[PDB]
């Protein structure tokens, strides 16, 4: 396959024993405001608010998101906190107080324009049409990609368009 | 609790029907070198490449990588290209061809100097002492001391990888 280590320099299979079981949890973005962030990852993607840390000494919380059913996590707060650190594929979206009261405040870089760095995440939808149809309802602002309140990338895709695309 | 709704304005819960099933599928990150890339993500790290796709239009390649068995995976191109865009917390590293020899290449951005925005992905190991004698051996370069529960090491183009363990997290919470 095109996948295969023959094909790929650099590629090391089979992954180490010592890695087995580890877990991508968590890709982190500075937010300047929790209420818009908060209202941009729970009511327009669908994530949860998987867990809430204040930091005191750092002056700063942090916003546990993803897809998960808040429901049935556990109720203690600690072991709610070990529940979401367990959790592949959520955002860890970062406040540092005061940023959304400062009028000097310049906003965070997205990694798009220069200095090129950070892309996007990607969510996978059920359908570009509803999904599309949607977010404009909502007043979503579009760069497929929509931008989240501090301008961070999030790239919309359903599996028919990638077969469409594969296929070419 | 306080991740209730009355604690955190602008939490709208629970989900709208219409986002059942979306799934959080890719972190894209652009690389130099995917030689270099691979062999952080699949030796350090413990990634497979789901899937290769080369866009010649645009002179760019998409390594998808995650932790999954691959040998589960279809042998259908196609379909295996379609089984990983359907896996959560994948990687999407983007290489355009020829940043891995441009001479005056200035690197890629990661986030955590000015301009700062993007912070870092971040990995849950069985037990991050034992994880991080392991990427010393391995030569992996650090951002911060293993303590206070938590370190960053460094992939090859700079971008951040948190590193954790569940007592780590317990530990930090407890205080
Ligand atoms: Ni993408
Ligand atoms: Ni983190």
């Amino acid at each position: 396959s095109k996948e295969s280590p023959a094909n790929n320099p650099g590629l090391h299979t089979p992954p180490d024993e010592a890695t087995k079981g580890y877990i991508m949890q968590q890709t982190m973005f500075r937010i300047k405001d929790p209420k818009r962030t908060l209202e941009f990852y729970s009511r327009v993607l669908g994530m949860s608010l998987l867990n809430k840390v204040d930091v005191p000494y750092m002056k700063m919380t942090l916003y546990m998101m993803g897809y998960e059913d808040v429901s049935s996590a556990p109720s203690d707060p600690v072991e709610k906190t070990i529940w979401t650190f367990g959790r592949p594929a959520t955002m860890e979206l970062t406040h540092f107080w005061g940023t959304e009261n400062d009028p000097e405040f310049k906003g965070y870089h997205n990694g798009n324009s220069e200095p090129i760095g950070f892309g996007h995440i990607g969510i996978t939808v059920d359908d570009m049409y509803k999904a599309c149809e949607r977010f404009e309802s909502l007043g979503v602002e579009f760069v497929t990609f929509i931008k989240d309140p501090d301008g961070y990338w999030i790239e919309i895709f359903d599996l028919n368009g990638i077969r469409a695309i594969v296929n070419t």
